[PDB]
RNA sequence: AGAUGAGACGCGUUACAGUUAAGGCUCUGAAAAGAGCCUUAAUUGUAAAACGCCUAUACAGUGAAGGGAUAUACGCUUGGGUUUGUCCAGCCUGAGCCUCUAUGCCAGAAAUGGCGCCUUCAUCGUGGGUUAGGACA
């Protein structure tokens, strides 16, 4: 499964992106004069991390009788979409917003407007090029959504009534206008829910295009090597920080800080607990905890078990455990074990 | 009835540094208390998240000029980097080409124009691609 490998290439990617604009900003900002100590530097700077999410403001409007209308499997994903940008929101500024501090700092520093509008410039600019729409190429190019007016022939062709009302059927889907004009020839000859739900798929243009012959004939220790969150190592002892919702009813005595220990342990007492399995968030909410300011639940350094020094690799600041150990030391890592 | 692929916004982890709150230790002081060190939590700032391999004939920025459907490329053909002991997928890319495929944004009923986009020159720098997926050894 390439689902893993896709997320953290988006994120390695992402973190690239965010390394080249930060890198052109601060070239940027020392060509201009000031370089450091001069609070205008901090400021855009420091905006620059949290830069905003202009490009998809109300992504995927829907309305409710659409919401009402597809399969389980896309409702649950735009479930994970609302559920996404309603999270975001409450992190994520819209870019107006953070334009509006960018163009505050920067009139504190007495600039310029082309200076403005040059930061502007850098904060909106795209480094890797959003080039999305030809990427799958599942092709029968070799014989051996632009597709609407062949696939409705496709689908219209094996109907009794003769060719011109054919042709008004096709006329009536392809217009957005006449589709009460659809359901009433789709009353009046009775044909199988199929061809509701197929006809009214290429009448919402959904990703059914693509999926098509030629034109012509419509009638372990492999890759990875270690894991994925860096852990704390220090004076002889492993510890990583977990989320309270994280931490496991089975694994509460793991938690270095002894008093947060004891209220994790009255707060499995107080409310019902399942025996040994992950924890609720908003359940563990209601008890006495100390709350984020950003996502709402604290953080317990946590100890990590069964595993000790003999894997643990140090690539620059951060410690990983090693997920193949020996190959005998592996050759692609052995210059950066710790003994 | 299901799967490959692009681009960010965010969260989370780690290192270093600062601040606050709580606790412990030491010194000083007649005492109130003052100072210093350590632990936990919250908060802020900067940095890292494959190892590596390849690329300076490259990559990126700015300005000017020209083109922009008689056109470009996420396309085709043929090579290359990732690439190893050998072969792939995926991604990125050189040359030719428009045969298939794809062709964004804004104003305008439209014609069309302006941005994005492509090429050249100058200037400024060092930057860029791919790496958590497989199969045979």
């Amino acid at each position: 499964i390439l689902k893993d490998r896709r997320k953290q290439r988006g994120i390695r990617r992402t973190a690239q992106t965010k390394k080249k604009r930060l890198r052109e900003l601060k070239n940027y900002l020392k060509s201009i004069g000031y370089n450091e100590s001069t609070a205008t530097f901090e400021t855009v700077y420091s905006l620059a991390h949290k830069r905003g999410y202009d490009y998809a403001d109300m992504p995927e409007e829907k309305t409710s009788e659409e919401i009402e209308a597809m399969d389980v499997e896309e409702r649950k994903q735009w479930e994970k979409e609302k559920q996404e940008w309603e999270e975001t929101k409450r992190n994520s500024r819209h870019r107006k917003e953070v334009v509006k501090d960018v163009h505050k700092a920067m009139i504190e520093g007495r600039a310029t407007e082309e200076q403005i509008k040059r930061v502007e410039r850098i904060f909106n600019k795209q480094y890797r090029p959003k080039r999305f729409n030809n990427r799958i190429l599942t092709k029968c190019k070799v014989e051996d959504k632009n597709v609407r007016d062949l696939l409705i022939e496709n689908i219209v062709r094996f109907f009794p009534i003769e060719q011109s009302e054919k042709d008004n059927l096709k006329d009536a889907v392809l217009d957005k206008n006449r589709r009460e004009e659809v359901k009433s020839f789709f009353r009046k000859h009775k044909t199988d829910e199929h061809i509701r739900k197929q006809v009214y798929d290429i009448a919402d243009n959904k990703l059914s295009g693509r999926t098509v012959f030629c034109k012509e004939h419509i009638l372990s220790r492999g890759s990875a090597l270690h894991d994925r969150n860096p852990l704390s190592y220090k004076k002889g002892i492993i510890t990583r920080r977990f989320m309270v919702t994280e931490i496991e009813c089975g694994k509460e005595d793991d938690v270095i800080s002894e008093t947060y220990r004891e209220k994790l342990k009255e707060a499995f007492k107080r409310f019902d607990t399942k025996k040994g399995k992950c924890l609720t968030d908003k359940e563990a909410k209601e008890a006495g905890f100390c709350i984020k300011k950003n996502e709402l639940v604290m953080s317990l350094k946590c100890s990590i078990k069964g595993t000790g020094p003999g894997q643990m690799i140090r690539i620059n600041n951060n410690v990983f455990k090693t997920n193949v150990h020996n190959v005998r030391k592996n050759p692609r890592l052995s210059k950066h074990f710790i003994e």
